């Protein structure tokens, strides 16, 4: 990124080092990129990338027989550099992903197969997800939205560094209704104590998904406050994570929530599907059910939707009838100031202070007129 | 009902008796109707009819003060024949139905009050229903539709005489998924045994709603098969009840299901409302979710909707494109014969063999043309 084309004569790069790390710095300047691996490499005859690859072609209906499988193996990048394929096919058979009809040896997708493909889910993750859902449908808590959120809470990657001492403090202060959900999932208070007392991550044993469970329940709490319209600064102080890690999490959970919804629909689990089908939109914007209609407008996010709701505008229909200058004023009240704000400067009438995507700078007035204009266009398309 | 006006010269009535019951028969011929009671009569200072009456006028907003209450007491039929009112007002206060603001002594409705009124529910029944729902939301089974049905299964009157021996036979053969729902509700196997072994109805103690629970769970099983499109004859043989008692039950449960849905909506219980809001339509016709669209047509019931679904017509949209004579044929296949049916009689082309409400006799042809005609009119109103 050193050197602007058409602007600079040269691009300069400086790597600051010490005498001790002097040799490692030179290694980088002379270093070159490593050769590209296939990521489908084989004491592991089976592998995730291959299992998914084989599942996609069989369920999709472009690979039926055993001859089609090895023909596919020829097209891979792994074979370009110049058994394992057969192992993945059996794996799909053992775990009810694929069917075999002896037309000798022809493979067809199951309901679980077609569901996994439509859900864009990884076959390795689908097994635990399928069990987790069946476990939840045997005993489910409906008095709050926490248990539902847990099912759509992603835990395939760490989104933040969790302070366990902070976690235990929230555990005790946690209401009884949410402790019931914790117990029902696997959250044991004993494991939480062995985390604060001693910084033993363990996780060496495969059976230590016990760690992931507590990380997942911690995350669901964050997502619970998030769709409860709890301020980002409160969530930051309460949990110990920045706004960057949160936004990356909600956009991840919004997508994941859609996956579990599709997965539940293709298996015929209507009751479970019915509950989940409202959280994709709520996780995206971080809102409650009431603001779901307002946030259809492009410029209206969580903060702008709430202040317009609390001012009499509950729906797009109510927002189309709106007086523009009234919308503008309500927007002006949602701004965050360090001092308890909420002189006359008439030189700020042209200040473009509202950002969009692929944006021209919008004034607070122009944005308001756009919100009312868009609301009317949507109101007509609703008929 | 003896004597047709404009037809008969006299109407004759004969009461057949023996010598032993001779005196009781004469008592009827000379007998006259008893005076009409008020049904709001008072060791019972409080009474159901009064509590409901007082609740309706306060929540509705036509009675606020204490003066309005006794003014209402004057308009009653009980006072027409010429304390207790004050007792009912306190009862509504004790059970969170009504609020009191000391403008000395002014009464307003609570959320629980406004919910009960909108639900058309009796205040006496609302207390147990409110507890039952809160109990269900703490631990709910979603793998089947049984637990949801239990919440909308009415038990304020007996709809049939339950054979307990038959019940215990269905209990053992009952799958594990439905035994979990039974335990979760209150169905104890010990009580079922003390019913078959000994015909002890008990029910003298008020705390013996334990009887109602088992009667309610028995009923939910019937409703489960009913919306699973299990034949009426199978349900008759399996449970021991006639088709008359069943139809009276489903139309009762369809109405009740709507009540619990409204009740849940006014309390803000969205998750619970979401699950219940699909069973009013299914209980009415006795169908599965797939036939919900077809049964919008007036002439299409459960039986006609299924045979049209299994023949390629899944929606009203598919049914508007239908060839009339094809619909007619599919209908002809749904008819029940004692022999394994499903000569050429062309004299039955005018036989009106299909009944409607406020009906002219419809031929199987005319009905088919009406179904396709109605489907098209509905398809246009859907846009
Ligand atoms: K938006
Ligand atoms: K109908």
């Amino acid at each position: 990124r050193a050197g602007r084309k058409g602007v600079d004569t040269v691009g300069e790069s400086i790597l600051i080092c010490k005498n001790s790390e002097k040799s490692k710095g030179i290694a980088l300047l002379q270093g070159s990129l490593k050769p590209v691996r296939s990521c489908l490499q084989r004491g592991e005859e089976v592998t995730g990338s291959m299992i998914r690859a084989i599942l996609e072609i069989i369920v999709g209906g472009v690979a039926s027989t055993s001859q089609d499988m090895h023909t596919y193996a020829a097209c891979t990048f792994l074979a370009a550099s110049m058994g394992a394929i057969e192992a993945c096919v059996m794996w799909l058979l053992e775990n009810e992903f694929i069917q075999s009809t002896e037309e000798g040896k022809v493979y067809h997708p199951t309901h679980l197969g077609s569901a996994t493909l439509s859900s864009s889910l990884s076959p390795a993750d689908t097994l635990d997800i399928f069990a987790d859902l069946q476990r939840a449908m045997k005993g489910f808590v409906l008095e709050n939205d926490l248990h539902i959120l847990y099912l759509v809470t992603p835990m395939f990657e760490d989104w933040t560094t969790i302070d366990w001492y902070r976690f235990f403090c929230l555990w005790e202060k946690l209401p009884t209704s949410m402790k019931r959900v914790a117990e029902l999932v696997g959250v044991e208070e004993g494991f939480l104590a062995r985390c604060v007392k001693g910084k033993v991550v363990a996780r060496t044993e495969r059976q230590h998904r016990q760690m992931a469970i507590h990380k997942r329940f911690f995350t669901s709490l964050v997502l619970l406050d998030l769709i409860s319209e709890v301020p980002l600064r409160e969530i930051n102080q309460k949990y110990g994570c920045n706004r960057g890690q949160i936004q990356s999490l909600q956009q991840s959970a919004a997508v994941y929530a859609g996956m579990i919804t599709v997965f539940s629909n293709r298996l015929g689990w209507h009751n479970m599907e019915l509950l989940l089908s409202q959280f994709q939109k709520r996780l995206t914007f971080g809102i409650q059910r009431e603001l779901c209609d307002l946030v259809r407008v492009s410029l209206l996010n969580a903060q702008r939707a709430r202040v317009l709701y609390a001012s009499g505008f509950h729906t797009v229909a109510d927002l189309a009838r709106a007086n523009i200058v009234e919308v503008e004023v309500i927007l002006k009240n949602a701004v965050p100031f360090k001092s308890a704000r909420k002189e006359a400067v008439e030189e700020r009438r042209n200040m473009r202070t509202i950002w969009v995507t692929g944006r021209k700078g919008l004034t607070e007035r122009e944005a308001a007129a756009l919100i009312v204009e868009e609301a009317r266009m949507i109101l007509q398309q609703d008929l």
